[PDB]
């Protein structure tokens, strides 16, 4: 089985700070959403992620991830990562999970 | 069976006026494709938007979607959407399309 | 089966200058990886691209382009690729392979 | 999707004569069931034929086919087929359907 | 994940006594043999038999059946089945695991 | 991509003497065909073969075996095997190839 979703960040004001795990990187947030498969796979699946709707400030830099922390069998944890003096209005993504 | 492709928008002055579907956005532009399979399906695939080419005016917010209106087993709408002020003079949609 | 990865161009002073194949662009610069599948196919692979990781300056254009060149059994060329005065400081593309 | 049944044709009492397609043969009869797949497929899978069941008469030869006529997307004429003197009373048709 | 086998069930002297469990049938023996597939399944695989040797007494009916009891992620028991004055001096059942 | 076929053996008048590798068997006989795929496999997929046509003498033990030799991704070696004073009319075996 495939399926398929989207993940609506928003504006990231609603976003929560984290820490940076990265020392180049600061005012890091996050919206980290968890996520869970409809039908259930037995062994976990291969997740693709993409960005398919942005709306950043233009005065300053576009800094964002779509990022893939972990994938189970049943589900996955993925975010929408920005940091520093960047401001997201909004960011989207759509992703697709695929047995094997 | 599998299927990919590319949706090149191009310049946003080609691009039509279409009605906002969000009261917080005006001035909606979009370029509508509508995707044929090379070989049917006979129940709808799953299908994968990403936006693979990127050409954006920096005085002005980065405003875009890659939009995945509807899907068939024939084919599907998506489409390079913008609103606003922003201002759009390259976008590329590359997608996937897999059975179930 | 079906193979993911991540390619990190990073900073475009690492990319190479490449000699434009489009008359209205120059200054073409690209981060050309060649990526090799762990479990070889033998019959070449659907592939999708997606950039997941934007760092673009904002004081000019956002020029950036996720290529997909070419596509055989054991693996394939893309690209992080950008022109004129553009600045990247950050490019990923997450990638997916499946059968057929 | 993949499909499976079985076939019971039980005695030979029951089954039908029909006219001989094999010049060599003669007193041929049939039966000859219809099967309907529970969740149909759009295009015609592969089915294959097994003899799970046979009791066959030992005073006269052994004179059995698993027949299969035709496959379509919505299942499949097969049969069980003696001739001659030969006295089936019991013959069972185990399949299986799958996809391409 | 397809995986097949062979079950040679060998002379019904080391088959057992087993109690009949259709009331036109006596001296019922069976060679009932309990498989586990080499790689799991987590959802039951379809699975075909197929009686691919036979070695019958003249004198006396055929009377064999490749029986299928049930099928678990981990395995299926299935087994070879005579019964009455019939002497088996040879069954092999191949046979066939498919995922769905 | 699934391959089926169908093996029809004949009498076995047409069939070889071949030297037995059972020392319990003698004047063993075979009909060893030669299949190749429509469509080549790159990985040897898994073959299930069937008996699907039986015509055997009365007067002496119903002897056979639709035996698989070995599996390529090119194609397979499986034959109609006899053995002693047996008399096949007429055997078939039907088969099955699948990927993985
Ligand atoms: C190019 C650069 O390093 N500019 C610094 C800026 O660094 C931040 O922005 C850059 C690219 O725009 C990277 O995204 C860095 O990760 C990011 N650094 C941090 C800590 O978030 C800042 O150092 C800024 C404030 O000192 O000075 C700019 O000139
Ligand atoms: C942050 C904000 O609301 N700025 C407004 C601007 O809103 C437009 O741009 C923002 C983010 O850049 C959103 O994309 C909105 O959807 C968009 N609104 C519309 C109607 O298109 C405008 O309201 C602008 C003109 O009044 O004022 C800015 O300050
Ligand atoms: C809108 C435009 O053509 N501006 C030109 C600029 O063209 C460059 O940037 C645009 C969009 O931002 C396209 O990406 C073009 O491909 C790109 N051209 C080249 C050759 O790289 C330049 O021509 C610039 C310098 O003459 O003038 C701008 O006004
Ligand atoms: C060996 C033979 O031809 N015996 C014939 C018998 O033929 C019948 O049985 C054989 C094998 O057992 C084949 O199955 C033939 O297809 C079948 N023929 C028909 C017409 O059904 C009969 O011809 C019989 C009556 O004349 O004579 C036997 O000796
Ligand atoms: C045709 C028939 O009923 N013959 C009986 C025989 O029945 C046995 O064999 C037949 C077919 O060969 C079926 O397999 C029956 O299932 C089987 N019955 C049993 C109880 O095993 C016996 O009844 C036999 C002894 O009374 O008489 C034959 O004539
Ligand atoms: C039951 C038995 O061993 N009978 C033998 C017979 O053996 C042949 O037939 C049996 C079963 O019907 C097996 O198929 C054996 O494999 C087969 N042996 C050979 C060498 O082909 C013969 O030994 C026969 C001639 O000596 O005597 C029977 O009684
Ligand atoms: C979902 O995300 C949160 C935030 O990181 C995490 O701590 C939690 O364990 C996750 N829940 C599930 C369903 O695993
Ligand atoms: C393709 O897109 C147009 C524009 O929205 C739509 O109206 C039309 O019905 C579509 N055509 C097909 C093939 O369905
Ligand atoms: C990988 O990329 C380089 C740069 O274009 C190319 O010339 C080379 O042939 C490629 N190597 C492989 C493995 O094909
Ligand atoms: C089923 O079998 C009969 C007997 O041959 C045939 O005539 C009929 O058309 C079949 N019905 C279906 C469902 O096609
Ligand atoms: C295998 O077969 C025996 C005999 O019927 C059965 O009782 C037993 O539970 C089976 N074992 C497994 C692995 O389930
Ligand atoms: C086919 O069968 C013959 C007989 O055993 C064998 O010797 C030969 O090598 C086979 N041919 C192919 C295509 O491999």
């Amino acid at each position: 089985r495939v399926q398929s979703g989207k993940i609506n960040c928003g504006d990231d004001a609603g976003w929560a700070k984290v820490p940076s795990d990265d020392p180049g990187r600061d005012n890091t947030r996050e919206l980290a959403k968890n996520i869970t498969f409809a039908s259930p796979y037995c062994r976990p699946p291969v997740v693709l992620l993409s960005i398919t709707q942005l709306d950043v400030e233009q005065s300053q830099n576009l800094r964002v991830i779509a990022r893939l922390y972990s994938v189970s069998p049943t589900g996955f944890k993925a975010s929408c990562y920005t940091w520093h003096n960047t401001k997201v209005y909004s960011m989207s993504i759509s992703w697709i999970s695929i047995e094997n």
